[PDB]
């Protein structure tokens, strides 16, 4: 219906807004582009499901996010991606896990604040519907 249309563009626009917010915080730099193979050609070979906030950016426009919980998969991939790629003591990889566990939560903070739980149930109840 077009009020289900109405609802998954109202999402996007909520992940949108979202996703800008993590976007120019200076400290997920590093997360606003995908790894370039040129520096780390180990990347794709370790890590299967890259993921950064320009491919979520891309995915919210290709209408792949119907719920919240989608969208936070995607932002739980950036955190456990970094977690599992720099695991080493030093401050360079301590300072990659410190950022990517801030972007995650960072993220959950916002939608605890301004996400409304019926409206987040209605998505799962159109999804579910299809
Ligand atoms: C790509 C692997 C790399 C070792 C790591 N990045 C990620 C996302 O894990 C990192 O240390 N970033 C440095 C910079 C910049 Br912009
Ligand atoms: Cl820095």
């Amino acid at each position: 219906s077009m009020q289900e249309e109405d609802t998954f563009r109202e999402l996007r626009i909520f992940l949108r807004n979202v996703t800008h917010r993590l976007a120019i915080d200076k400290r997920f730099r590093v997360f606003t582009k995908p790894v370039d193979p040129d520096e780390v050609p180990d990347y794709v070979t370790v890590i299967k499901q890259p993921m950064d906030l320009s491919s979520v950016i891309s995915k919210i426009d290709l209408h792949k996010y119907l719920t919240v919980k989608d969208y936070l998969r995607d932002i739980d991939l950036i955190c456990s991606n970094a977690l599992e790629y720099n695991p080493d003591r030093d401050p360079g990889d301590r300072l990659i896990r410190h950022r990517a566990c801030a972007l995650r939560d960072t993220a959950y903070a916002i939608i605890k604040e301004e996400l409304d739980e019926d409206f987040e149930q209605l998505c799962e109840e159109i999804q579910e519907s299809r």
